[PDB]
């Protein structure tokens, strides 16, 4: 068996042996749980964003940073691939815990989800499950989440909070731009689900994405980073047996193509939540079917709405 | 001096403590020889793929993957390079060793090539010969090998059979797909050679080459998986000394040009080794000459041709 | 803390464990020093090029080759960042450093600069300092340096010469050839702080470059490996405040800009100091602005000056 929570501690001890030149903190609550901060108040950087997007995956994708340009202009991108998405992506990745403690609220992605099993119907469907005394969290808030935070956790994933950890980012955050961008083969996983085809189906992925700058707050943010996966995302996904129903992975298939994300967002009174799921979707895909041997295109992408998401100032 | 057997026996030690991570699954036989089976009986996965390409190059070149777009369409690319390239590519990287043992039949590359001296001319041309207790080979074949093949494999080497590793993918699978496009400098040292020019004179090679998606069959695989390296692959290379005949390295100056690789294979009684040696090239190369410091370009991308082979359904 | 020398000391002990296959000779003179020949009697290798860079940054950077085209001609390309760019690229490497020891003559990059302090403001700039044991230097040269050279740089840096370390390639070389295309988020920092950017208000920067082929001589290439970073050198930067002024970081801004550099310098009669200081920056810039969330994109790339600096010959 492969655990994902066994393997992303591996990671997190790694993080926090390099504390400093990744310019993240880390604490040990009262109860033991160990908070790495890596954006809160803190900088972040360009690595740690690649060892959280690795943690979020469970250790199950390789994950890499590539500069290189769209339409001449420099950006950063994530380049990363995993020959097991639906473990990964849909029972690691997705970000399927909302966590509400009195006050304190954060989106929940990681490796924690597959012991909690958060929500029960993914790890149903993927037919996974963890086994570990050791549980990763990784939380997107702009507030560090203290020792009744982590005790709740703990409790779901049935582990002793000494037991427990969470790295930490807000959107609005190198580490935020890099992780969301790193979950570009996600999206396609989670769309594909989302339209009923089955992710058990699904034999690999690989996919890039460019790293949205950081905008001036975390509502702003939302929008440009999830819009480098709706509008500037490319994926290769390779499946046991293709669907029809696969044309209707790209966003632009969605009624709400050519609307900011921002915008799906505000209309969800800036309640991540609350957006349609069907609403998630990478921009473009090649989709290689094992049974036929054929490789089925479908999407496009879109540098125009990119650069308007990206507050781009062109001379 | 640098032994190809023993720096890929290391990789392959690295594969066998990631085997279920990597999809991939060991046996030792009755006879103590190690295979490890890399796409037959198992899924395998990009970074097997990536690990079976460094083995069959002698741990003397870097591997990696990348994804970026061909007409906007999704690929995974392999990134290579290596400053040794008559010993990774000639001397260890090349099919050169047909295994015929019974009914068994398998291409053979890899570091236990340079023990075996298959084919003995390439050793002399390139002057270099391994001297190693261990070989490592790399088959391509629809079945793994038994203790018979893995003795005969030993006994050619000069080893013990105990101190054999064998990896195996059949062509259509991903490490299939990986390692044939990892051949992309390898493709041009050989036709560098094929043509009458001094491996010995080429001091380095950077190549990029897509990976093709897996057919439906290993003889449609033979072919797409070709055809990536003959119209998309493209080389940079260092050389002591320019000659002429360097114009006639691209695949586009062959007669057979725009034929898909598979109806070569086809016309080759699907035997591998019956197809004309003259027919492996890349699609373009830049060659810097160190001698004038000139750097002369020769050859085309051809994505038309590459999507017919790749099977591309486009809307 | 984070100190340079320490962090890159580690580099080059693992540059010491690989030299055959690095191509690299390493030397222990009479006094201790290790000087480690990456080009001059030796070849070097794409590797020691990238480890050479990561030394000059201090290990506080992100160093990786990729291969890909630029109008179809395929080139390596250095792609690489940093969360440290005042420290890895002023404190560290800058060839800031004239090495003047009889008639030994040599430009000096990396670490020991920030033990020796040279140029003293720099390090007032960008208020850093190391204090450490060990001190590693990167010259670039035609001649290794000797006993008296190495006591003159440890005696700079108050280092015993058995805790030194030098690493030497001249410019004309594989190494020479990376190590140069890797200075391009240097060239960015270094341009930013010469207009009256504070590099302390630099939180990061990213940058892609192609590695020039090798030229006929010294000469020819100072030249191309220039004209790279500011013929084709992009760079994605974040700051914490946008000033209007960063237009005129790129290259393009420049009274002398236009014709490859070797052109410019042969002009100038082989003067550096009547060359427009101006011209040595990127091709093409992005900032991201923290302040008001915007990218500010400046300059261009030109791969019509880039091929001619390149002596390409097209057919
Ligand atoms: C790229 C996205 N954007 C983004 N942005 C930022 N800033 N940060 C982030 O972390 C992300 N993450 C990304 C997204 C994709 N992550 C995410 C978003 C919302 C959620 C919301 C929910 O709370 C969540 O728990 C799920 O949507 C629930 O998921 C389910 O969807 C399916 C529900 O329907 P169903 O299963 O009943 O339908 C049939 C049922 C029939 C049967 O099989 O029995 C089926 O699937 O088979 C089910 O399979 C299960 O997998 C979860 C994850
Ligand atoms: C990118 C290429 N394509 C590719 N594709 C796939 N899917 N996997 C791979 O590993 C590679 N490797 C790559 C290449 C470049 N690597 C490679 C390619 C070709 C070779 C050898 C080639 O086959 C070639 O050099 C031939 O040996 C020359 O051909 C003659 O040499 C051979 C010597 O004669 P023989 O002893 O083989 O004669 C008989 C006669 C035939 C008969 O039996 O009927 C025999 O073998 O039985 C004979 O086969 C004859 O045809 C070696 C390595």
């Amino acid at each position: 068996m492969l655990s994902v929570n066994e393997i992303a501690a591996e990671i997190v001890e790694d993080m926090l042996d390099y504390e400093e030149e990744l310019r993240i903190e880390s604490k040990k609550l009262e109860n033991g749980a160990i908070v790495v901060d890596c954006g809160v108040n803190v900088p972040g950087s360009y690595d740690a964003g690649i060892m959280y997007t690795q943690v979020c995956m469970g250790g199950l994708a390789d994950v890499d940073i590539v500069v290189d340009t769209i339409n001449d202009v420099p950006f950063a991108f994530v380049t990363e691939y995993t020959d097991h998405p639906a473990i990964a992506c849909l029972g690691s990745q997705k970000a399927g815990w909302q966590i509400k403690v009195d006050k304190y609220f954060a989106m929940g992605s990681g490796p924690a989800r597959a012991l909690a099993l958060k929500p029960k119907k993914t790890y149903e469907r993927i037919e996974y499950e963890d086994d570990a005394d050791v549980a990763v969290i990784a939380l997107e808030a702009n507030q560090l989440p203290d020792e009744k935070v982590m005790e709740f956790i703990a409790k779901e994933c049935d582990v002793d909070p000494e037991n427990v950890y969470a790295l930490v980012a807000p959107t609005a955050s190198i580490v935020g731009s890099v992780q969301i961008s790193g979950r570009i083969v996600e999206t396609a996983i989670f769309k594909m689900n989302e339209i009923g085809y089955d992710p058990k189906l699904i034999v690999s992925g690989a996919g890039r994405c460019p790293i949205s700058p950081i905008l001036e707050n975390d509502l702003k943010a939302m929008g440009s980073t999830n819009d480098s996966m709706m509008y500037y995302g490319s994926v290769f996904l390779t499946v046991k047996k293709y669907d029809e129903i696969l044309k209707n992975v790209p966003s632009c298939t969605s009624r709400d193509y050519g609307k900011p994300f921002y915008e799906i967002f505000k209309a969800a009174n800036y309640d991540f939540y609350k957006i349609d799921p069907n609403l998630f979707a990478p921009a473009q895909i090649a989709v290689n079917d094992l049974e036929t041997g054929k490789t089925y295109v479908h999407g496009k992408l879109n540098a125009e709405v990119l650069f308007q998401s990206y507050q781009i100032v062109l001379e």
